[PDB]
């Protein structure tokens, strides 16, 4: 996250850290969010490569004991079977991860709400996305989990040439773009939180951002749109 600030502890307790077996130790590389307790959603792209993965629940800061922290393997993954790897622009990116055992949830371990099926925010949506991905373009990780104020460009604004043009479609998020926060590698399949009704829900997987950089005046940071995978979602979950 570019231009974030440090996220109180509790704040955002669906959020977890994806990370990979690294030599002797294990390495952050995405975010996700804890949708049931033995389900994690994700990015597609954060699991394209066959590496040993890790989830970790109730995560505060990666470089130290916070004292409440779960680590569980992952069992199964099921990507969506329409994701292309050399089409991100394409959509689908989007993957579920089945965890080898059940988490217990507490204050910092808590199941995301997701939206309703079909759900569109209206443009200029007040969102929050989370992660301990870059700090600044081709900088370094976060420590500490941080947020950033990331309200939506809806799809009219957001799909226009000056934006993103045909790259964006109906079946992304976009928020962001005003040149100063953004998602930034390593948040890619978090959460970005918005407010609806009283109650925080989970309306995008973080997806991608511009080449020329993370933090790019008209390029927002683009989320898979939660609301568009419901039953795709539920269909996945009822079946394994
Ligand atoms: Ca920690």
């Amino acid at each position: 996250v570019v231009g974030g600030t440090e996220a109180q502890r509790n704040s955002w307790p669906s959020q977890i850290s994806l990370q990979y077996r690294s030599g002797s130790s294990w390495a952050h590389t995405c975010g996700g969010t804890l949708i049931r307790q033995n389900w994690v959603m994700t990015a597609a792209h954060c699991v394209d490569r066959e590496l040993t993965f890790r989830v970790v629940v109730g995560e505060h800061n990666l470089n130290q004991n916070n004292g409440t922290e779960q680590y569980v393997g992952v069992q199964k993954i099921v990507v969506h079977p329409y994701w292309n790897t050399d089409d991100v622009a394409a959509g689908y990116d989007i993957a579920l991860l089945r965890l080898a055992q059940s988490v217990t949830l507490n204050s910092y371990v808590q199941l995301g709400v997701l939206p309703r099926a079909g759900t569109i925010l209206a443009n200029n949506s007040p969102c929050y996305i989370t992660g301990w991905g870059l700090t600044r373009t081709n900088g370094q990780l976060a420590q500490t989990l941080q947020q950033a104020y990331l309200p939506t460009v809806d799809y009219a604004i957001c799909s226009s040439s000056s934006y993103w043009g045909s790259t964006v479609k109906n079946s992304m998020v976009c928020a962001g773009g005003d040149g100063v926060r953004s998602g930034c590698q390593g948040d890619s399949g978090g959460p970005l939180h918005c407010l609806v009704n009283g109650q925080y829900a989970v309306h995008g997987v973080t997806s991608f951002v511009s080449r020329l950089g993370c933090n790019v005046t008209r390029k927002p940071t683009v989320f898979t749109r939660v609301s568009a995978y419901i039953s795709w979602i539920n269909n996945v979950i009822a079946s394994n």
